[PDB]
């Protein structure tokens, strides 16, 4: 397999369906990354999380640099050896979770592009993002701007120092971060600044922040089409299956979220007729799986009744099953919606998926 | 199958290795079962403890009469159907874990003999356990006979009431329980009673409830032989594996404890070089398994290094990755007990083992 490579197999306006081949596997996209946030996709055996149809998964970096630090993985083998999982990982930057300064960010420690980029090395991480500054909403245009700008020179730094390292740059992916808060001028500048450095990825940053979803589409409406259409387009923290479905439509191919694992651990069922609420006594007798069509192995062998004295009791099992079946229902979503996008009908698919979820 | 028949393959001593066959699965014995609190083996799936080699558990009728209700769990078709574990299950009265009268007990409702019985049927437990009381530890003889005698008393009721159920006496077995104390004649008539009414199987009560190692063995030495030989005897509560080892050589078929589970998620772990405490710094670069020579799927796959991340950080899968060892490990105990038995040669097993364990 190549150390990169994105193929587009097949499109419906804006929305893409293909391949992204790297050295410890192929990513089918669009693309939903189950999180790992301290090296465990929480109460899930990585076994599971591929069982369920996850080709890739996204490791945070900020707790693990903590404990048990970047260097004592490195020691023991890298991520992938350490917990299990011989698939490709995504690593965030750190930052994001994170005394700001144009060198970095301090805190209760230093962080900067360099170390940034240098932590995901040793982690071993295959699509490593650059370090950037998610600019607070709402922003005004000037400090949107100033932020920007800030982030794109962190950008080139990121390019620099996962270049001037060869067994990163030989066998991993590097991914630029769009700024500009909902301003299509900073979009545009951004865009281009980011495609002048060169990236094999570029992903949507700034959104996902409290806007809304109405003005998260709206900008990317007019953000997406500013990146370069060959290389996939990542939409950071997003999000809710609806969240998912409109940012296909408006040119999305990878896509990360804790909703489907925190909130199943919270209670939280997501189904085709939309999320329920499992712990609510209306469950406390029904024999019925947590949803009708599912396939994955909980629904295949436990009630609602079951899971909802599970959770109500603060079972562990009821956390392992709840996040099982979320992370497998984000996956049909995907695999429907990339079926439907290979078949032309994509569009019929998200009105149908709207009509009944809502 | 029959719905209960137990026969004895080999001897060594009063050692004893052989099979409890009932309609629902055999049971190897020597027999270590998984305890199972609210209708879960905490942080296990059935299939993961089938998986270990574990034969039938014991499901804890006290969280479960209280939530969901008994009432409700025989609604949703029994306990084995709500929790998808279709082996046997051996049902505890409840009583253990609980305004005291002969006619039962009140605390914050009433249980008795009769109530007991009932609601391990709505559960619809394979063994049952007659309702008895666990005399405190230590006891003046006087208090010791009174208690014994009253639960001699609930036994008769017990069997009774179960013998008034048809669906129960046709597919369900009875345990009756000794109790006495430390107290030689006490046990004695407790056995004696127990036999005149006749039961399936016989459990030593009374034990593991702060004597000590010492003084539980010596009681064991006089107890045990005086209950029928011809059917299986179970010490309720133990143990650590020392104590399994050594109430086998004194003739116990079978065993139940939440050592193994409760102890894996604070972060025991058993090998067979004695407990270690995974959380213990010295393990955090330590890139061996839990235990050298475990067949188990963790031993297999992860790291001491990383189950002491796992656990220091707080995470699920910790719990699940050190309750799957060590009820593994607890299988792989009887394993090697019945074979040793099975080849006479346990009595140098028995050696062998705490040589090494200590
Ligand atoms: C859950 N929402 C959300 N998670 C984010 C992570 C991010 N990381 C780097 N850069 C971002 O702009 C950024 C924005 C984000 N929004
Ligand atoms: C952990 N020790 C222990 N768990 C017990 C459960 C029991 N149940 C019924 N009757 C008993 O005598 C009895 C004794 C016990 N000791
Ligand atoms: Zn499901
Ligand atoms: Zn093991």
């Amino acid at each position: 397999r190549p150390r990169f490579s994105f193929s587009i197999a097949a499109r419906e306006g804006k929305a893409r369906t293909g391949t992204i081949e790297m050295k410890r596997g192929v990513i089918r996209t669009p693309a939903f990354m189950p999180v790992g946030t301290a090296a465990t996709v929480k109460a899930l055996k990585p076994e599971t999380v591929r069982a369920t149809g996850a080709d890739i998964i996204l490791g945070n970096t900020y707790h693990l640099m903590l404990r048990p630090g970047a260097e004592r993985i490195a020691k023991l083998g890298g991520l992938h050896s350490f917990m299990g999982w011989d698939r490709p990982i995504l690593t965030d930057s750190g930052g994001y979770q994170v005394k700001q300064s144009e060198e970095g960010v301090t805190f209760k420690h230093m962080l900067s592009p360099e170390r940034s980029i240098e932590i995901q090395h040793l982690l071993g991480s295959d699509i490593v993002m650059a370090f950037d500054e998610c600019t607070p909403y709402p922003a005004t245009p000037s400090r949107a701007a100033s932020s920007m700008e800030r982030s794109m020179r962190w950008a080139k730094r990121s390019r620099d120092a996962f270049d001037s390292r060869k067994e990163q740059a030989e066998n991993a992916a590097l991914f630029g971060i769009q700024q500009g808060s909902v301003f299509e001028n900073l979009r545009q500048q951004s865009a281009d600044a980011l495609a002048e450095i060169g990236f094999d990825g570029y992903a949507v940053g700034g959104l996902a922040v409290g806007e809304g979803q109405d003005e998260m589409f709206r900008v990317l409406d007019f953000s997406v089409p500013m990146l370069p259409d060959d290389k996939p387009h990542y939409l950071m923290g997003v999000g809710k299956p609806d969240d998912i479905v409109g940012a296909v439509e408006r040119g999305i191919d990878m896509f990360d979220c804790v909703l489907p694992t925190r909130s199943g651990r919270n209670g939280q069922a997501f189904t085709w007729d939309g999320p329920i609420n499992i712990r609510n006594a209306r469950f406390s007798e029904d024999l019925k799986p947590l949803d009708s069509e599912c396939h994955c192995a909980v629904c295949q062998k436990w009630s609602r009744a079951y899971i909802h004295h599970l959770i109500r009791a603060g079972e562990i099992l009821g956390a392992m099953l709840m996040t099982e079946h979320n992370i497998a229902f984000y996956q049909q979503l995907m695999q429907k919606i990339r079926d439907s996008i290979s078949e032309g009908r994509f569009s019929q698919f998200a009105q149908d998926f709207r009509a009944r979820y809502f």
